[PDB]
């Protein structure tokens, strides 16, 4: 359990890595964050997640 094995890499969504070391990416409709981890969305019914409203 190294990068992408220890713990996903601690990315929210995909993760791969590159030449050692992780790299995070999001599905569509979602943007990286700053952190280049956590997974932003962009429209208000995102993939993926349950309605609340």
């Amino acid at each position: 359990r190294k990068l992408c094995s220890l713990d996903n890499g601690d990315c929210d969504q995909f993760c791969h890595e590159e030449q050692n070391s992780v790299v995070c990416s999001c599905a569509r409709g979602y943007t990286l964050a700053d952190n280049g981890k956590a997974c932003i969305p962009t429209g208000p019914y995102p993939c993926g997640k349950q309605t609340l409203e």
